[PDB]
């Protein structure tokens, strides 16, 4: 219902709180932050995150995007937080 997620972005460690029915960037943006994205669809790599800590955000959404959620690589434009969490957020320079 409202997991405290921390994003370790360029500039600092900001901590948002996102409801479980809200994509992590939907929130992130409303707060007034960036993460780079394209498609808004999980169609690509641009808004790629890395889970530091936490569960795993239900990413049963954004997929055709190379089967490595597992690496901790999560796609922020189509992510549902499942609990409390920390995530690195500028992350295509891993994926390639
Ligand atoms: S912006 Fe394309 S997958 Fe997230």
């Amino acid at each position: 219902a409202s997991y405290k997620v921390t994003l370790k972005t360029p500039d600092g460690d900001n901590v948002i709180t996102v409801p479980d029915d809200e994509y992590i960037l939907d929130v992130a943006e409303e707060e007034g932050l960036d993460l780079p994205y394209s498609c808004r669809a999980g169609a690509c790599s641009t808004c790629a995150g890395k889970l530091v800590s936490g569960p795993a955000p239900d990413e049963d959404q954004s997929f055709l995007d190379d089967d490595q959620i597992q690496a901790g690589y999560i796609l922020t434009c189509v992510a549902y937080p499942t609990g409390d969490c920390v995530i690195e957020t500028h992350k295509e320079e891993a994926l390639y």
